[PDB]
């Protein structure tokens, strides 16, 4: 080909622009993300019931709902919990790559049936079902500065302007509002009631009929009268809308013309629907709105977009309506991004520079320079040809591939420049000859290499992704360059291709160095032992190198724990909150940028007891060193939060990659299998991590991640004398709930938009059990009773929140591996220590060791299949069971270049490495199948020599070698292996390569020569 | 889809199907005439009955069983247990009541229910303690049934 | 009898709502004195209507 | 399915009732296993004819 | 405080419109470079194409 195309070289670049121009529509035409998608679909299933507890949820609720998933197509494994303020959570995680949409249909869709038994109270507040994504795109916050605006005023306004704004801008994939909007508060005091012989149900009904609305025909339409000429439309009944309307209901009227309002039994007031998540922003009152992706749109553009719509709009709503941003997801790529193309764009200018060098020259340093760009610019629109897109998985991708299109270059014009040196002809035949002894070489190398990395686009679940993201990259970079090196670059540089002591001075010790190694090959197996040792120890590394997935990295932002002890309380847990605000503001005012804390969240589940605080820093350039970054501000605070009260105030940084796999972790519910009850499986939860503690050997850190059996309160109608004093245990029933729990009465209408109305009394009335009185039901005569009348007071113990794992009741516990030991080895201690409690109680696992557990483990089997097929392709490169097995042994000796960033710098065996330990092994038996072609060439044509050819072999290969491995390891170097911020994955892209390329080098010059013979003449023997 | 489009329709029928049908829900679903597979369950030491083993197999395993894929329909050979409460006439003439009155008893007693808390959602000044108030509790064995009170 | 009444109580809820959902072109709606209300969503040519 | 299904139950084995077999009477996949491996058998096999 | 949009046809329309001068563009561009190839001549396209 490459001869047929040196030929018409006027071609090869046609070819060479469409390439081009497909990669300038295609980085057009592509996505860009933070990550791409890599967790398995999940449908979480959201329900609230104002004021139940447990039990009253799970056995209003859940089950049944539960009970009905149940035919629904893909789906892996679902929990569900249901605590103690209404909620119900429940996903359901499918298997790999469902449809989403089709999933949440049919999750959903089989909720429609469910319903039906679902209880009117749920029924009414909407059970929405929806996609796994719990933290995506950015953060608005939206704050006051007057002390004008509470919460609920500022959540509304939100509501009622900016969330539609907003939610449809290019993008924009759904907005979630960090508030409420306005609800008709109507707060009851049963004194004031009492006094009218009324219990909150005429409150109830009153508030129904008087706010409604009616039907009402037109004047015509239907069958008229002969020649009528009126139709119009008749408009009976409206909503109220407002404080003022509401305040005017006819509760009762006694006879002296009485005139018993709303107002005179509660008081109307605009208000909020839930009232328990305190939401402030640096001390003040809050009310955000989160936003995500769009699926298949531009994390850049998007947040630009939606800076736009607030920017134009803040022109309004009096105050001071200040929008703050207190996370984005922008820089965190924008800033990878720019280091990353600062990566190649530099990689390249190195090549020029170790071009000079290598080749005094100019218009041959300019064909690596318009290759590489020429394959980059094409493995655009491969990426955007798989969907793939933007993203720092990707990026890094093809850094991880600049090793491989560099060296690709300077292999051809570098054998042209051998050839038309070495007594040779002029571009003409110094190209075809040259291409020639490398054009079936760099084809073949191809193969041999595609096997190196297509097995790993195959992996598991979550982390296959990473991954397959990873793998195409590298294969279509790399696989894209063969193809452009054997038609743009032969006709390229053989049309524009013709120190002081350098020269003559490399010509020097390439001489006392093939010396050297002719004494090596003289012993000739002797070196061979000095290799089995590099193996062997190789070996020892592999194992002490530690494990992972994507070393964390500084975000720009991080989190507070706080978490108030049993029965806690808001007021109570703000003040934590309150310091965690300060101890952030002022010990750490040149980093702390923002505090936006909230109490009721701490996904532990909620409640008064808990919140938690994501603070938000500032510039990491505002950061100057170690000290000044998170690992370190966290360092700081998680300390100096201890010290602190009987409230366990926790810090830290997020994880890699937000929604998913975190810790090497074990994931671990304890399922429960028969009539066993709560107080049962406690039982087990107990033993089992008891047991556990006793074993700190298999290392852990075994915990419930749930809650205590906390205190209950209990009424208990008496239904006896409720028959007995005339009194229906709808009203009893009623009235302690509305009282208490509140009640959802019906909408009404507020500057244009239906808004809840929620009748429950005021506080005052409904704080502690002995309020419990103040609270009196009509009866049967207009007789109104009290509680003790009728219903008994007793505390108990019970559930908060109540776990369920497919269909079935179950725990939940987490615990890590072991200092020591392995994720794997630590899961089956953990799994015998289960084996060995109280029949009935089941376990299986989830999250994470879902993943580890089934897949898991397959390092092996796919590289069985590389180096088989690295074999089968090799061998057919040569005609030999044999002679490819030269080219092999190389494998090991750039590992432990690679592996000593164990015993020089502070890493873990994780994708990130591995797939530099691809990328390395690449370069390497490339190295080898050239240099081994080249001694076969010579012996194979012109007979030279059973050594004489190994010697002249390597005797022409010293400098492409030295060439390349020169680029890259400067390459690399860069901040890529030293980074302030931005970065870690940078350490770890590099630190591999950069010491796995070394050996990779200053072992292969001498071994390879060696190998090669050391298999020639042991295949021809005695 | 067509088990998608068909449940569009569908839907705009429940309400006007009888609260008695729509309570047992309706189902819709796609799949074979025929049956895969049968799977006995029978019990060795005949340590629990005909019944006995259609409850456990309901309550265990017809589960798991239909939510799985390709799994679209698992038949019952059997039907799981229910609180029963069989009547007789005689009596309810005797005492003077009618089903209906045994029913609304039944809602009535056997029920489960809502309060609120002591640390009232949006609370007071300034307060410590914070529970929930737990009343009715929903029946749970044959005995407080028929002890309820009529 | 309910003009403006229609608008705000179904059809703009339903409205807030269709954001996400890919290949969107433009949607367009009107509420009704008779109480009815038509929502209309139309997407990015060969777009996968089911 | 059958292998899930069955692998399913498998998972819930260890924790029924005292006396409690899951029995196996009609099931239609185990011949459409062994039928097609009865043709298997037969390439192998006329392999060795040949 | 008012503008407009087009629908149905028209959004189609004005979409259709707008295009071409592309449309034309990248398809002139294509053949260039295809006789180029083609007649291995960086020179006898421009001509053709003149
Ligand atoms: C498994 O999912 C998660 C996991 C972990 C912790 C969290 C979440 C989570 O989803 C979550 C939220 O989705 C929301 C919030 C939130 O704090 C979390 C998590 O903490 C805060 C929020 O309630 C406010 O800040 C309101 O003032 C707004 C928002 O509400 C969402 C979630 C509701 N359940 C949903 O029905 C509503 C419309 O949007």
């Amino acid at each position: 080909m490459p001869n047929f195309f040196i030929d018409r070289p006027i071609f090869a670049w046609v070819i060479a622009i469409i390439i081009m121009l497909a990669g300038g529509l295609a980085i057009l035409k592509l996505p860009v993300a933070q990550y791409p998608t890599i967790a398995p679909p999940a449908v979480t299933i959201s329900a609230s019931y104002p004021g139940a507890d447990a039990k009253t949820v799970q056995d209003t609720v859940t089950q049944v709902i539960e009970q009905n998933m149940n035919g629904i197509d893909n789906l892996m494994y679902m929990s569900s919990n249901s605590d103690s303020t209404g909620t119900v959570q429940i996903t359901l995680t499918f298997e790999s790559g469902t449809d989403a949409d089709i999933a949440q249909v049919q999750v959903q869709n089989k909720l429609q049936l469910a319903m039906p038994l679902l209880p009117q109270e749920v029924q009414q507040q909407g059970v929405s079902v929806e996609k796994s994504s719990s933290s995506f795109l950015m953060v608005v916050g939206v704050i006051n500065t007057d002390g004008t605006m509470t919460q609920e005023d500022i959540s509304d306004y939100v509501a009622a302007n900016m969330k539609d704004a907003i939610s449809r801008t290019s993008g924009v994939g759904d907005v979630q509002l960090f508030g409420s909007q306005y609800a008709m508060r109507i707060w009851m005091n049963p004194n004031e009631l009492n006094k009218f012989q009324l219990t909150p149900v005429d409150v109830i009904t009153a508030i129904k009929a008087q706010n409604a609305q009616v039907a009402a025909g037109q004047l015509g339409g239907t069958p008229p009268v002969k020649g009528q000429q009126l139709n119009a439309s008749i408009i009976a009944q409206t909503r109220l809308t407002s404080t003022e309307e509401f305040g005017k209901i006819l509760l009762k009227v006694n006879q002296d013309g009485s005139r018993v309002l709303l107002r005179d039994v509660a008081k109307i007031e605009l208000g909020g629907e839930n009232y328990d998540i305190i939401a402030e922003f640096n001390g003040q009152p809050a009310s955000g709105l989160g936003i995500k992706l769009a699926t298949g749109a531009n994390a850049l553009d998007t947040a630009a977009a939606i800076r736009a719509e607030l920017a134009k709009m803040e022109p309004f709503f009096p105050s001071g309506l200040k929008i703050v941003y207190p996370y984005d997801t922008t820089p965190f790529v924008k800033i990878s991004i720019h280091e990353v193309v600062k990566t190649l764009v530099e990689a390249i200018i190195l090549v020029f520079l170790v071009m000079y060098l290598f080749l005094q020259n100019f218009r041959a340093t300019l064909i690596p320079t318009i290759a590489v760009p020429v394959v980059l610019l094409g493995t655009f629109a491969v990426l955007a040809a798989f969907g793939f897109s933007i993203n720092t998985l990707t990026m890094f991708g093809m850094v991880l591939a600049i090793g491989l299109l560099v060296d690709d270059a300077i292999v051809v014009v570098e054998n042209v420049e051998r050839v038309m040196a070495e007594e040779g002809l002029p571009p003409k035949e110094a190209t075809r000859k040259s291409m020639g002894q490398i054009q079936g070489a760099l084809v073949g190398i191809a193969m041999v290499l595609s096997a190196v990395f297509v097995p790993m686009a195959f992996f598991g679940g979550s982390t296959g992704a990473i991954y397959r993201q990873f793998s195409i990259t590298i294969v279509s970079a790399m696989a894209l360059s063969v193809l452009v090196a054997l038609i743009l670059t032969p006709a390229l540089c053989a049309t524009m291709l013709k120190f002081g002591w350098f020269n003559r001075m490399f010509e020097k010790s390439t001489h006392h160095y093939t010396d050297s190694v002719g004494g090596i090959l003289r012993s000739t197996g002797r070196y061979l032992v000095l290799y089995l040792i590099i193996v062997v120890g190789m070996a020892y590394l592999f194992v002490r190198l530690p494990s992972s997935f994507l070393p964390d990295e500084d975000q720009g932002v991080f989190m507070t724990m706080v978490q108030l002890p049993a029965g806690a309380t808001q007021e109570r847990t703000q003040k934590v909150l309150n310091e965690v605000t300060h101890y952030y503001l002022t010990k750490e005012k040149n980093n702390v940028e923002s505090v936006f804390a909230v109490n009721g969240f701490g996904f532990a589940g909620r409640g008064q007891n808990t919140g938690i605080a994501f603070v938000s820093l500032k510039d990491w350039a505002d950061r100057p060193g170690e000290e000044n970054k998170v690992e370190a501000i966290t360092m700081r605070a998680t300390r100096a939060f201890s010290q602190i009260k009987d409230a366990m105030v926790f810090a830290f940084n997020l994880p890699a990659i937000v929604e998913l796999g975190t810790a090497t972790g074990f994931d671990f519910e304890l399922i429960d299998q028969a009539g066993l009850g709560h107080e049962k499986l406690t039982q087990a939860r107990n033993q089992l991590l008891a047991e556990a503690a006793k074993h700190p050997d298999m290392l852990t850190s075994v915990r419930p991640n749930g809650l205590e059996d906390t205190p209950q309160f209990k009424i208990d109608i008496d239904q006896e004398k409720a028959q007995a004093l005339g009194v229906s245990i709808n009203d009893i029933n009623t009235t302690l709930g509305a009282a208490w729990g509140g009640s959802y009465v019906n909408d009404f209408i507020d500057r244009g938009r239906v808004k809840k109305v929620y009748v429950m009394s005021e506080a005052k009335y409904r704080m502690l059990p002995d309020d419990i009185g103040d609270w009196y039901v009509r009866a049967a005569d207009g007789q109104m009773v009290p509680f003790s009348a009728f219903s008994s007071s007793r505390w108990e113990y019970g559930s908060p929140r109540l776990e369920r794992y497919n269909g079935l009741p179950s725990m939940e516990i987490l615990g890590q591996a072991a200092p020591g030991k392995s994720t794997g080895e630590a899961m089956e201690l953990m799994e015998q220590l289960a084996s060995k409690l109280p029949t009935g109680v089941g376990y299986d696992w989830t999250g994470m060791s879902y993943q580890e557990r089934l897949s898991g483990n397959q390092a092996p089997s796919l590289y069985a299949i590389s180096l088989i097929v690295v074999f089968l392709c090799l061998a057919a490169l040569y005609e030999s069971w044999s002679i490819p097995f030269s080219v092999m042994l190389v494998v090991p000796l750039g590992v432990i270049g690679a592996l000593l960033a164990a015993t020089f710098r502070g890493l873990t065996n994780d994708v990130y490495f591995q797939v530099g330990l691809l990328t390395t092994i690449g370069l390497s038996a490339k190295n080898a199948i050239l240099i081994v072609e080249f001694a076969k060439d010579l012996m194979d044509k012109e007979g030279k020599g059973l050594i004489e050819a190994t010697l002249d072999a390597v005797r022409m290969r010293l400098r492409p070698i030295l060439m390349t491995s020169l680029a890259f390891i400067l390459g690399v170097m860069p901040l890529v292996i030293s980074t302030g911020a931005g970065s870690g994955a940078q350490n770890a892209v590099g630190t591999g390569v950069m010491g796995g390329m070394v050996t990779a080098t200053v072992l292969a010059i001498f071994f390879v020569p060696v190998f090669f013979v050391v298999v020639r003449r042991r295949f021809s023997r005695k």
